């Protein structure tokens, strides 16, 4: 008889659950879950807040009953393991309900106890206006507040996941919102000059977003007059549980009448901690492979952990759904000695955003820079399906590659059709130790409706592949603008096109009439030379470079650039 | 340096003369199409025909001017060449204006003449009223007969993906058609049961599909009666450039309007095979992996040429847009000594059908059987994003691989959404070398209206690698009709689900109440199982397999055995 005991009942807990039982009938599974749902859509929340999911049940996937006839597992809801001791072998446990407590025993143990919302040391930010979100109840108190405090304005901080969910729920309630980051940013997994996308769809939609700007200060105001007809006054614009008045960081007030808080989560430790199990130099609990904390007999899997980064091997906090379920599958089966090892996490991820998609895996620009890792990358701007074909949406797509070795680093991508295609792909190849020079090689499926002769991924391909060979040269979005004084800026597009944007005294001749006027360009310049999206551009390169020219093309072209400013 | 002359203008030709532009200024460029136009959108001509494309200048991507302005190459159009004299490094070119000829010198040369629609030896079937598809005026021509023979009822011979496209495109034309497929399914590519989908799609659309069932004869009359407004009579449904009455093979007649000949097609060898150069035993070109024929200064890509099959090393014939194109693109490499090499095709297809997408890459269970490789073969029906956000669809999901080695040797999936990245992902995959146990560690991109927490993919790879460790054991759709009193057919579905389908004589025990009925199935027989889908009957075949019983799960449950015929 195994006696298995697991902490946290959603997507490593239960995950485990499953699987451990369809491992074993003779086991003991006891599941504790502190809040009364488990298997609930932790990612759904927003998305009932909107309406876009109508109906809660549809929420909420396992119940402790399903989970007694299917699984023969003990769901105990409203239960929260309060300590664990060791040497003992036995959890403490506190039934919510009244208070009361028990000790537990155990042969194994998981821990899946998830990552709460950070709360920043900001004054008076605890109140009863502001907001987070993990899990339904969160949503329940969002829910009423809307309701209860006819919100009209509200804030969300918080330019991750989460909080542009946040931000798109809350406009489609009809909500005017404002969103603020710190960082110069929404998406991080993006580099920033993808995310310019994004940013430009979110302003487009009314939405008020401050970028590089912090919330320092929350005061809240109790509401002490109550507006009646009675009274011959207007109840329409009334906010009757009150009001708040925020202080941004550059010294700017904003009136709101509700704040949510989507700054990030912070792995679920202080059990952890408490039973002397190792913690990694990121806050979160240390296991290996197996995936065991520092005690043989105890798992831990989900946004709790430390994972190792698949590209860089350097430990990294991921609280993603997918990782989470699989690790929780696989401690099961390590749990009955299966001695099964995960293969490090990607970092994939998608976030939709109005009508665009944002998504990425792999690594950044951002944070090889800040780990020393050289590297090159290239942008391509492609239709999402055959260009003749209805429906095409232009795919904006970063690849970050070694410019030697040819290891695909990251990739990102931003657009209104086939983003989660892309990065799929992406992390496919990326997974399977694929180089961009055998990315030019890929087969995907082309109908006119579904994609393209070459996909976006072909172009990067060729593109990147080019910069390797020596048959390309790029110069970056960030360094056309301090040009040298051996460099002349040449603009391949035709002259109906500069009114959308240019750069200042750049020569225009266009592609198609660059081999009969070449001579106009002097042999002794440097020709540094941008297309609106990188094509033209290398036709023109390779016209000069042919000719005996120094060039360079603008990798990603006018449009990269653009979104950059 | 160099002289390069290019035969046909298309994908493989157009594709070989931009490249080798950029490669070399130097180099003359000289392309031969026997046609008016040249790189138009081959894959566009059905969706023009429909009005889905609406303008005719969409389909032409490059003109004679554009090529010449941009890349200068010379661009010959209306000019066939009929001869290659090898050893004199020699052409001859006919000019169709006025039929005079001249020949044209070449240092390498490059072959890419695509691929002719079979003519069927089929008595009468040269007529006005039937076409074939190839390009812009054949399109023209059957826009004409559309008009002008004012179709109401149309005839599709081919069920392949040109078939279906202007089975298609005819039906939103209004027209009632009829679509006939020799085989006994339309798209080859996948597997009978998995087009049974499609089958379906296609009826409830009015359409009338006779698989298993070819034209025997075409017997045209001419209209001699011209009905008038004049004399009276009702001109609706007057079809003044005549009838058709085909004879088919189970002896039926068919009254038609246009009939529309799409049962593949057939490589253009002639000028090849004049001329001494090797033909494979599948009638297309010999080439290597370099895209050169037996003469080495002459390159062949496209439509006419054999290749290598990915999975096999065989020889392969597959007219796709894709590998055209980067064959051309590599030829035109290789004349300037770069000497790369070719990596084989895997057959990755997709076709529109209706609200369906169809598609596949790598081998079919036909295809696998017919080389005497062994094999095994996972089904999956999992939504397309997770359940809870609106618009999932059901993808229904085929992976074959090695059950052993884990070789990953085809995948197919059918459904209304995500099964153009379903099977891209599967593309990059087997590509890279992956296996079905490797397949269990994808992290894709997740967030709700995009994926689910375990995609499809991250699902047909638990299926698979449970039965490649003995953690399953499967029965398929094929099997179960035919079982043995050694075993017992056990449905774990709901009483209520019995109502929508079943197998006659099995014993119903839901999977939420088979551990405390379980003492009820006799364990001196083996339980065959199923569920609707696979999963819950997985659950069941863990729980009596795991209290020493023997079973199988039936595979796909009774959905893929609903749809195999
Ligand atoms: C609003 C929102 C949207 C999201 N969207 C996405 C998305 O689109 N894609 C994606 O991949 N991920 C998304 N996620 C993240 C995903 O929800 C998490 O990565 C995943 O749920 C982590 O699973 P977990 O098992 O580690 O923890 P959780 O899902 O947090 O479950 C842990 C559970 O353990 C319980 N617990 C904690 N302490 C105790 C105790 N001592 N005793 C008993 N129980 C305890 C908690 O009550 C909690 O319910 C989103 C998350 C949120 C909050
Ligand atoms: C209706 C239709 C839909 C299709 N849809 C898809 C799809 O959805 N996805 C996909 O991957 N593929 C699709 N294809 C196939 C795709 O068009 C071909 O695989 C591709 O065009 C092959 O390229 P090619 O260069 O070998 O042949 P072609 O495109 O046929 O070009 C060859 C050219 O050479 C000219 N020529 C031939 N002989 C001579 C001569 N001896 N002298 C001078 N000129 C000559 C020909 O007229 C022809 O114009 C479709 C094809 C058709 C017809
Ligand atoms: C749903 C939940 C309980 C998982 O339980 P599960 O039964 O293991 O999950 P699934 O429905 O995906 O079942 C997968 C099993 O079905 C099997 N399978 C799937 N489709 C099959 C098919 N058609 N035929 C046969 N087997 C199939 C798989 O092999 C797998 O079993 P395995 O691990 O033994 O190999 C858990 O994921 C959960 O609590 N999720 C909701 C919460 C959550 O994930 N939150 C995160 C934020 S969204
Ligand atoms: C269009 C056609 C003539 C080829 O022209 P092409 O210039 O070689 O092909 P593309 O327009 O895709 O451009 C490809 C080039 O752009 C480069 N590139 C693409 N996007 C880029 C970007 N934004 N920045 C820099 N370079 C880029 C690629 O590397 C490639 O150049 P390379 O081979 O020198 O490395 C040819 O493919 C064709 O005739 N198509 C119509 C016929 C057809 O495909 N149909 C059959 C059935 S649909």
């Amino acid at each position: 008889m195994k006696k298995i005991l697991i902490i946290g009942g959603v997507a490593g807990g239960a995950s485990a659950a499953a699987r451990a039982r369809r491992l074993s009938e003779t086991a003991e599974i006891i599941m504790f879950e502190r809040g009364e749902y488990v298997s609930f859509a932790n990612c759904g929340l927003p998305y009932h807040i909107s309406g876009e999911i109508a109906q809660r049940s549809a929420l909420v996937l396992q119940t402790p009953e399903s989970f007694k006839a299917r699984f023969n597992v003990e769901v105990r809801v409203k239960h929260e393991v309060v300590a664990i001791d060791r040497a003992a072998k036995l959890v403490t446990v506190r039934r919510l309900l009244d208070g009361s407590e028990y000790q537990e025993s155990y042969d194994t143990l998981l821990l899946s106890p998830g990552a709460a919302p950070i709360v920043p040391p900001i004054p008076g930010v605890d109140n009863p206006l502001t907001h987070s979100l993990r899990n339904i109840p969160d949503m329940d108190r969002i829910l009423q507040t809307i309701q209860m405090n006819n919100v009209e304005h509200a804030t969300v901080v918080g330019g991750g996941a989460i909080g542009l969910e946040m931000m798109e729920s809350l406009h489609h309630l009809g909500i005017k919102t404002t969103l603020l980051e710190l960082a110069d940013q929404v998406m991080t997994p993006v580099d920033r000059e993808m995310a310019g996308f994004a940013h430009q769809a979110i302003r487009d939609q009314g939405v008020d977003l401050r970028l590089g700007t912090a919330l320092s200060e929350v005061s809240y105001q109790v509401q002490t007059h109550v507006a009646s007809d009675a009274a011959g006054e207007d109840t329409a614009h009334q906010h009757i549980k009150g009001h708040l008045s925020l202080t941004l960081s550059n010294g700017e007030l904003l009136e709101t009448d509700l704040l949510i808080m989507a700054i990030g989560v912070r792995p679920e430790t202080q059990l952890a901690r408490d039973a002397g199990l190792a913690i990694g130099e990121l806050g979160g609990i240390k296991v290996n492979a197996m995936m065991q904390t520092s005690d043989p007999a105890i798992y831990a899997v989900g946004d709790a952990v430390e994972e190792q980064d698949f590209v860089t091997g350097q430990a990294c906090l991921v609280p993603l759904a997918g990782p989470a379920n699989r690790q929780g599958r696989m401690a099961a089966d390590n749990m009955f000695g299966r001695e099964e090892r995960y293969q490090g996490t990607q970092g994939t991820a998608i976030c939709k955003v109005f009508d665009l998609a944002v998504g990425a895996t792999g690594k950044n620009e951002k944070q090889l820079k800040q780990a020393g890792i050289a590297f090159e990358k290239v942008y391509v701007h492609t239709a999402s399906h055959a260009s003749y074909y209805p429906g095409a949406e232009v795919v904006s797509f970063k690849l970050l590659f070694d410019p030697v070795k040819g290891t695909i680093f990251g990739a990102q991508a931003v657009g209104k059709d086939g983003i989660d295609k892309r990065i799929d792909v992406m992390a496919v190849a990326q997974r399977a130790g694929m180089t961009v020079e055998q990315l030019q090689h890929l087969e995907l499926s082309y109908a006119p409706p579904y994609g393209s002769a070459k996909d976006v991924i072909n172009q990067a391909a060729f593109v990147a592949s080019n910069i390797i060979k020596g048959d390309a040269t790029p110069i970056h979005f960030d360094q056309i603008d301090n040009l040298s004084e051996d460099q002349l800026l040449l603009d391949v597009r035709n002259p109906g096109e500069l009114q959308n944007g240019g750069l200042e005294g750049a020569v225009n001749i266009p592609v198609d009439e660059l081999r009969d006027r070449m001579h106009e360009l002097p042999k002794d310049k440097e020709i540094i030379i941008f297309c609106q999206v990188g094509l033209r551009g290398n036709v023109a390169y390779r016209q000069l470079v042919n000719n005996g020219y120094r060039a360079r093309n603008l990798i990603g072209g006018y449009r990269t650039y653009k979104f950059a400013s």
